[PDB]
């Protein structure tokens, strides 16, 4: 016999060189379109192998996905800056993604996984559509993301109409459901014509003033409520989550979901962040360790902490300082009450914003 190798990199190159000549052309052959917004090449070697990796990654996706429609191209800043111009191809080393006539500005892990996984996510459709049980069930149990969800006549009704143009504006970070089943809406406790909004890791959802809503103020409330109070960093978002920083820090908690005692922190993070729901100038980024294997060592080495264990402190965000709270790991895990009373003292005489 013989036995049949799994699927490797070929080595053949599929990322275009997009330019003034071709752009029109590219564009036409593809649904989604990646570019990858560069400059050109410096004369340090350094450089040339940091852009020698990442052509490489996107090289591996564009093999990936090659049968999905899904194109890559590199827009040089220099040779290509009329073409940057007329796409808006305005920050440096970054990920454009184009889909009909919604342009993404990717701020996520430049990764092949990461990349696949949310070009996969930009294919689909931007509502999904609500009407079996393991729907519904699986839409209850979405806890780590904003999400929101409306009940319409049916697809014809311009209010259903509104809410896939918004549902557009916001894709794929923020899932957009309807239904149009009465019993559906029932259960959910929606009006017809009525978008309830979940915040991330909130029971309660807060309703969409003043319906039926236009596709404007739909994109008005979940703008105003972008931020949740406690908010996962996630490989697709890692770079805008991170650069939202609340006055210059970060509030940091580390937990690993899939551990005992990670899971135990995780709920009375989710307990503190339901107490301070309309404090704004609340944020508690969760961070699960094993969602970035790379990160480990780094995060271990500059904030000193052992991240087999549960961990929350504040991180200036420009050198990086920091502060952790002692958890002995042979008593319980401090209670939400405990965790906000440490947070108070090391922002309230510890902060001069
Ligand atoms: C997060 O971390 C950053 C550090 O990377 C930190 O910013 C630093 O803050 C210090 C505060 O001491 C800045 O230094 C002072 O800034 C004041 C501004 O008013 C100056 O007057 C100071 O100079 C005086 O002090 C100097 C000695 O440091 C003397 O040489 C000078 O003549 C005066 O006495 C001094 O520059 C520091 O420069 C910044 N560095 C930055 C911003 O990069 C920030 O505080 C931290 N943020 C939080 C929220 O904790
Ligand atoms: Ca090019
Ligand atoms: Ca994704
Ligand atoms: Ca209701
Ligand atoms: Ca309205
Ligand atoms: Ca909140
Ligand atoms: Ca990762
Ligand atoms: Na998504
Ligand atoms: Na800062
Ligand atoms: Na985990």
């Amino acid at each position: 016999e013989e036995g049949l190798d799994f699927p490797e990199y070929d080595g053949v190159d599929r990322v275009i060189n997009v330019n003034a000549k071709n752009y029109k052309n590219v564009f036409k052959k593809y649904e989604v379109l990646a570019l990858l917004y560069h400059e050109p090449p410096e004369d340090d070697k350094a450089s040339q192998r940091q852009f020698e990796m990442e052509e490489l990654i996107l090289e591996l996706a564009a093999q990936v996905l090659e049968d999905k429609g899904v194109g890559f191209g590199l827009v040089d800043s220099e040779k290509d800056a009329a073409v940057a111009k007329k796409l808006g191809l305005t920050e440096e080393d970054s990920i454009y993604v184009f889909k009909e006539d919604e342009v993404i500005e990717y701020d996520g892990e430049f990764s092949a996984d990461t990349l696949v996984e949310f070009l996969l996510d930009v294919l689909e459709d931007p509502v999904e559509l609500i009407e079996g049980e393991r729907e519904l069930q699986a839409f209850e149990n979405i806890e780590d993301e904003i999400k929101l969800i409306g009940y319409f006549k049916n697809k014809d009704s311009e209010h259903y109409k509104a809410f896939k143009e918004a549902a557009e504006e916001f894709h794929p970070y923020i899932p957009f459901f309807a239904t149009f089943d009465s019993k559906v809406a029932k259960k959910l406790t929606l009006k017809l014509n009525e978008i309830d909004f979940y915040e991330a890791f909130m029971e309660e959802p807060v309703t969409i003033p003043d319906k039926p809503n236009s596709e404007e103020e739909i994109v008005n409330f979940v703008e105003e409520h972008r931020r949740s109070t406690l908010r996962k960093l996630k490989p697709e978002s890692m770079y805008e989550t991170w650069e939202d920083d609340m006055d210059g820090i970060h509030i940091v908690a580390f937990a690993e979901e899939a551990d005992p005692d990670g899971y135990e922190f995780l709920e009375i993070l989710k307990s503190v962040a339901q107490d301070n729901t309309d404090n704004p100038d609340l944020s508690i980024i969760w961070i699960d360790p094993d969602d970035f294997p790379l990160l480990v060592p780094y995060w271990e080495k500059t904030f000193d902490i052992d991240l087999s264990a549960p961990q929350i402190g504040v991180v200036n965000v420009t050198d990086a300082d920091s502060v952790w709270m002692e958890m002995d790991d042979e008593e319980d895990l401090p209670s939400a009450e405990e965790l906000e009373d440490w947070l108070e003292d090391v922002l309230e005489g510890e902060i001069n914003t």
